[PDB]
């Protein structure tokens, strides 16, 4: 089977890109390489230096002789995706190209618009590409736990029969989104699901969970191929950042209270569970929703779990409560469901003390490379302005 | 109070900014004028003929003596929405500037993606010139009825309590649009919501039925001030549209079955409910969803009446079925609550002999002028394609 996996350069993307191409699926990668530029833009860094994309994807045929075709543009430029789909005829798309950080949407105006822009009509292009030049092509979507907000109810994977009125029906889960980016990726959603009625197009919605992580077994097999691990305050997310934190001796960062709750998954089972998608289509029509995590933490059980793990390796980790940047609740209610990608044979990983011990020593190792006047949050939800900070 | 009425040339938005301006509040305009280019660019025209907004304003303002200001720019060109927004420091903003039209959000990808892009970004616009240059500035938005979609359930105003395994919350009614157009209201209402909460602005989603209807008190006092009447099949809707093609003979055009049910409201009754909303505001923080209509209509009770109608005139009404160029239900339960603004007061104006037969003699009246051609719909909710039509 042929897959696009556009946003390929990225966290999720190349990880996804070479298991797949080792499950010997034919990739290719579609990617415009912006988040880079927005590295370079904002004075990001990985924790780890990672090879450009030309140079990854000559590292994987090297080891394997595999070739993953590389299609370097924007999908907001319709020319070049519709030449890019054409020329590879996909079978499958996954979709995880497009601006996915919170706090960057948040910045100012311009990247509020940018970020809802690039997204919605980029997603718009694929749905249309799909349509016009390979309407059989399974798209699978990267959504996010974050559409559901903290509703005072479970959470379903995409959908609610209501009993109201003395009538009943299915409807889709109600979208509360707290970010200009994780709306955004409502906006997608609801896009999907009239195209899938409307004209046939079959697709995944893959809600997930925050990702943790950096090791996968292909992105392992030489140093040119390893994955990003952010930890700065715009791109970096709760437990990676909180495990280079602990790592340099910088006190775990806990917005708010610390309650605040979410749906976690080991970035290996990203990529497994992007292959379980693919290789179990939704049927023509059809809009599958499922909610891709493995296990819930709150922010404070996952600063816990860490200076537990830190102390094995003598890192004496601290805490510190850091006014909350975001607006969001900081103790809630939460339990969703998620039971569709193990029903499809799903076999997780979930954390352990393995796998933390495993990230810390890895951010012990590349210490010296981290910018530690990236740590804390400087990206307010209520202050947002419309001048373009820099 | 000072209202800006963004959309001010359209249909909705004409009929209100006159309304407002005599009810004395300090009106301005902020309208790129785009519409009247689409009618250029599609070969469509309005029954009536209209003058030009400068025209309008001149007219109103000889009449009166009252002066709307006009600020003509797009407002997704942030720059011009700003330094319009500081020049008339507005109290409440209606928001009618938007691509309306389902059909043509329909027309081809690029249409699509216009619609989505000048809609959402544009309101998003709104919002941050709001947060940035008044934020206690009243935004009055024109969402939709149609974002409930038709499901099997009662449709509220905006809310639903759900009970669900056996916990409460009230949460945001399900929304289910289907049309590009439709879905971008879905999105603007998804991003207001948000900006409630987390900048404390203050908002009224108008979720509108169709409107009816061309004459109003204030557009009826001088030719130049006439609203434009639509019924070609892109921007004319259903009633309208079947009081044009009774009046020259041409057979009422119900798609499919015509069970299509939804809201309708007497242009009257538009401006009335605006005013209602902006006279009395929403609390900081607070986003009210109001069902903005009088009654429901099934398409095949609409072709009924316009019949029985048409007799009293001896138009010999027919009716034929057309192909449904639109995916929708056409027939379906359907029973949407409407009583928040009926409890600010709103004095409706029941669908009647009177309004149709006036209605009637004025298509009659000018149905020198009616185009046949646009007629019968054109734009294939299916066969919708990348190539940009002409
Ligand atoms: N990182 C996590 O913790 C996490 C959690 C859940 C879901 N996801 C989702 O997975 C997807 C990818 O996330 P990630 O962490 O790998 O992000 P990333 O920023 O590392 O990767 C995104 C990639 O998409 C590319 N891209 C963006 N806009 C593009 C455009 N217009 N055209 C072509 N390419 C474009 C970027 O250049 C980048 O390489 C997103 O939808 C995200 O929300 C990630
Ligand atoms: N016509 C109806 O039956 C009906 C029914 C329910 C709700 N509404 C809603 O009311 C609003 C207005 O509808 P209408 O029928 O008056 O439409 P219209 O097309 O007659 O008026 C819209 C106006 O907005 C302007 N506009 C569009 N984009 C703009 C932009 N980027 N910047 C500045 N101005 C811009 C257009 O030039 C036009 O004058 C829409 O939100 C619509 O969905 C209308
Ligand atoms: O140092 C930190 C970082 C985060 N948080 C909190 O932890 C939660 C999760 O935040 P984070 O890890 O930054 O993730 P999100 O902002 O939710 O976003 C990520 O995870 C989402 C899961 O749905 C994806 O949709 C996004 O693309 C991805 O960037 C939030 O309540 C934060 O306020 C902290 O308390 N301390
Ligand atoms: O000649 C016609 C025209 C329409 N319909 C049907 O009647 C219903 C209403 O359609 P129409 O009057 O075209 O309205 P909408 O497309 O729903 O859109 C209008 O009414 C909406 C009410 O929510 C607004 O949101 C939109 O901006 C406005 O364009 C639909 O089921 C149509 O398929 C017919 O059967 N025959």
């Amino acid at each position: 089977k042929r897959v696009m996996v556009i946003g390929g350069d990225g966290y999720c993307g190349w990880a996804t890109a070479l298991h797949l191409s080792k499950k010997n699926y034919e990739v290719c990668i579609v990617d415009n390489l912006v988040r880079r530029l927005f590295d370079h833009q904002l004075g990001l860094e990985s924790l780890t230096p990672i090879a450009s994309i030309h140079d990854r994807i000559s590292r994987w045929k090297a080891l394997t002789g595999k070739s993953i075709e590389l299609y370097v543009g924007d999908i907001c430029d319709f020319e070049f995706l519709a030449e890019s789909f054409k020329s590879f005829e996909p079978d499958s798309v996954v979709h995880f190209g497009e601006q996915r950080s919170a706090p960057y949407s948040m910045i100012d105006r311009s990247r509020a618009v940018y970020t809802q822009h690039n997204n919605v009509i980029g997603t718009l292009n694929v749905l249309f590409a799909i349509k016009e030049f390979g309407e059989e092509c399974h798209l699978v979507k990267l959504g996010t736990m974050g559409e559901y907000g903290t509703p005072n109810i479970d959470i379903e994977e995409g959908y609610i029969t209501i009993t109201h009125n003395g009538r009943t029906d299915t409807l889709p889960y109600p979208k509360q989104a707290s970010s200009f980016y994780h709306l955004s990726k409502v906006h997608d959603s609801h896009n999907i699901a009239f195209t899938c009625k409307a004209w046939g197009i079959r697709a995944t919605d893959l809600n997930q969970g925050v990702v943790y992580g950096v090791k996968t077994d292909e992105t392992e097999m030489h140093e040119e191929l390893r994955n990003r691990l952010d930890y700065d305050a715009v791109f970096g997310t709760a437990l990676n950042r909180f495990c280079v934190q602990a790592a340099v001796g910088h006190p775990l960062t806990v917005y708010g209270k610390g309650g605040q709750t979410r749906g976690y998954l080991d970035i290996r089972d990203t990529v497994q569970c992007v292959e379980i998608a693919i290789a179990n289509p939704a049927k023509a029509g059809e809009f599958r929703v499922f909610n891709q995590f493995t296990e819930q933490f709150s922010v404070n059980e996952l600063a816990s779990l860490v200076t537990k793990a830190g102390s094995k390796l003598g890192l004496d980790v601290k805490k510190m409560t850091v006014p909350n940047p975001r607006v969001e609740a900081e103790e809630h209610y939460y339990n969703a469901k998620h039971t569709k990608l193990m029903e499809l044979g799903l076999e997780p990983h979930y954390l352990s003390d393995s796998l933390l011990d495993s990230l810390l020593n890895f951010a012990v190792q590349f210490k010296d490379r981290v910018d530690t006047k990236q740590i804390m949050p400087s990206v307010s939800w209520k202050k947002i302005g419309v001048k373009t900070k820099s």
